[PDB]
Protein backbone atom coordinates (compact mmCIF):
# COMPACT_ATOMS: atom_id res chain seq x y z
CA UNK A 1 0.00 0.00 0.00
CA UNK A 2 1.30 3.90 -0.18
CA UNK A 3 2.24 5.67 3.05
CA UNK A 4 -0.16 9.16 3.34
CA UNK A 5 2.80 10.80 3.00
CA UNK A 6 4.38 9.20 -0.08
CA UNK A 7 1.00 9.88 -1.85
CA UNK A 8 0.72 13.32 -1.22
CA UNK A 9 3.97 13.71 -2.39
CA UNK A 10 3.17 11.75 -5.42
CA UNK A 11 0.07 13.87 -6.23
CA UNK A 12 1.26 17.21 -5.62
CA UNK A 13 5.39 17.07 -5.40
CA UNK A 14 6.85 18.74 -8.66
CA UNK A 15 9.94 20.59 -7.34
CA UNK A 16 11.70 19.54 -10.77
CA UNK A 17 10.27 22.58 -12.36
CA UNK A 18 9.30 26.14 -11.35
CA UNK A 19 5.93 26.68 -12.83
CA UNK A 20 3.74 24.91 -15.62
CA UNK A 21 5.35 25.02 -18.82
CA UNK A 22 2.23 24.84 -20.82
CA UNK A 23 -1.02 24.61 -21.40
CA UNK A 24 -0.68 20.94 -21.27
CA UNK A 25 1.22 20.04 -18.34
CA UNK A 26 -1.77 18.94 -16.34
CA UNK A 27 -2.72 16.71 -18.91
CA UNK A 28 1.02 15.79 -19.00
CA UNK A 29 1.56 15.67 -14.95
CA UNK A 30 -2.09 14.16 -14.47
CA UNK A 31 -1.25 11.15 -16.15
CA UNK A 32 3.07 10.54 -15.09
CA UNK A 33 1.20 10.85 -11.91
CA UNK A 34 -1.05 7.85 -11.92
CA UNK A 35 -3.96 10.31 -11.43
CA UNK A 36 -6.27 9.20 -14.08
CA UNK A 37 -6.12 4.73 -14.40
CA UNK A 38 -9.48 3.99 -13.09
CA UNK A 39 -10.71 7.47 -13.52
CA UNK A 40 -9.78 10.81 -14.30
CA UNK A 41 -9.10 12.91 -10.89
CA UNK A 42 -11.58 16.22 -11.51
CA UNK A 43 -9.32 18.19 -9.75
CA UNK A 44 -5.25 18.19 -8.68
CA UNK A 45 -3.10 20.90 -7.32
CA UNK A 46 0.87 20.25 -7.81
CA UNK A 47 3.64 22.36 -6.15
CA UNK A 48 6.50 23.96 -7.84
CA UNK A 49 8.23 23.95 -4.51
CA UNK A 50 11.62 21.78 -2.51
CA UNK A 51 9.85 19.12 -0.48
CA UNK A 52 11.17 20.55 2.33
CA UNK A 53 9.92 24.10 1.92
CA UNK A 54 5.97 22.10 1.75
CA UNK A 55 7.19 20.04 4.69
CA UNK A 56 8.24 23.17 6.65
CA UNK A 57 4.60 24.88 6.08
CA UNK A 58 3.48 21.81 8.89
CA UNK A 59 4.90 24.33 11.84
CA UNK A 60 3.72 27.54 10.16
CA UNK A 61 0.39 29.15 10.72
CA UNK A 62 -2.33 26.38 12.01
CA UNK A 63 -5.73 27.29 11.03
CA UNK A 64 -9.22 25.00 10.50
CA UNK A 65 -9.23 22.62 7.76
CA UNK A 66 -12.05 22.34 5.29
CA UNK A 67 -13.48 19.27 7.10
CA UNK A 68 -13.52 21.36 10.77
CA UNK A 69 -10.54 18.92 11.28
CA UNK A 70 -7.68 21.28 13.89
CA UNK A 71 -4.39 19.79 12.09
CA UNK A 72 -4.02 22.02 8.70
CA UNK A 73 -1.83 24.67 8.30
CA UNK A 74 -1.17 27.83 6.18
CA UNK A 75 2.10 29.09 4.17
CA UNK A 76 3.21 32.51 5.70
CA UNK A 77 4.67 33.11 2.06
CA UNK A 78 2.92 32.37 -1.24
CA UNK A 79 4.10 29.09 -3.44
CA UNK A 80 4.56 28.45 -7.24
CA UNK A 81 1.32 26.11 -7.83
CA UNK A 82 -0.53 24.34 -10.75
CA UNK A 83 -4.31 23.85 -10.91
CA UNK A 84 -5.27 21.09 -13.43
CA UNK A 85 -8.93 20.78 -13.50
CA UNK A 86 -10.92 18.43 -15.43
CA UNK A 87 -12.43 20.34 -18.34
CA UNK A 88 -16.50 19.82 -19.19
CA UNK A 89 -14.97 18.36 -22.17
CA UNK A 90 -13.02 15.22 -20.65
CA UNK A 91 -13.97 11.77 -21.08
CA UNK A 92 -12.63 8.73 -18.94
CA UNK A 93 -9.92 7.31 -20.13
CA UNK A 94 -8.90 9.98 -22.06
CA UNK A 95 -8.90 12.85 -19.26
CA UNK A 96 -8.80 16.72 -20.44
CA UNK A 97 -7.68 19.28 -17.58
CA UNK A 98 -7.48 22.95 -17.96
CA UNK A 99 -4.29 24.13 -16.51
CA UNK A 100 -3.89 27.70 -14.48
CA UNK A 101 -0.24 28.70 -13.07
CA UNK A 102 -0.59 30.49 -9.59
CA UNK A 103 1.12 31.80 -6.91
CA UNK A 104 -0.55 31.01 -3.53
CA UNK A 105 -0.21 30.38 0.49
CA UNK A 106 -1.14 26.75 0.28
CA UNK A 107 -2.78 24.68 2.77
CA UNK A 108 -2.07 21.29 3.80
CA UNK A 109 -2.89 18.88 6.70
CA UNK A 110 -0.46 17.67 9.08
CA UNK A 111 -0.12 14.07 10.72
CA UNK A 112 1.94 11.27 12.10
CA UNK A 113 6.02 11.10 13.30
CA UNK A 114 7.54 13.02 11.91
CA UNK A 115 4.85 15.89 11.10
CA UNK A 116 4.54 15.90 7.42
CA UNK A 117 1.62 16.96 5.23
CA UNK A 118 -0.34 14.16 4.70
CA UNK A 119 -3.31 16.13 2.43
CA UNK A 120 -3.95 19.33 0.32
CA UNK A 121 -6.18 21.19 1.56
CA UNK A 122 -6.23 24.24 -0.59
CA UNK A 123 -4.63 27.22 -1.29
CA UNK A 124 -5.41 30.81 -0.95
Amino acid sequence: KETAAAKFERQHMDSSTSAASSSNYCNQMMKSRNLTKDRCKPVNTFVHESLADVQAVCSQKNVACKNGQTNCYQSYSTMSITDCRETGSSKYANCAYKTTQANKHIIVACEGNPYVPVHFDASV
